[PDB]
């Protein structure tokens, strides 16, 4: 497993710009699926 991976799609992925539910849609595979 990998929390830091996770950590770092849901904070970059608003940093670079997307939605918080475009943010959920992209990080939600890698953090549980």
């Amino acid at each position: 497993a990998s929390p830091q991976q996770a950590k770092y799609c849901y904070e970059q992925c608003n940093v670079n710009k997307v939605p918080f539910d475009q943010c959920y849609q992209m990080c939600s595979p890698l953090e549980r699926s």
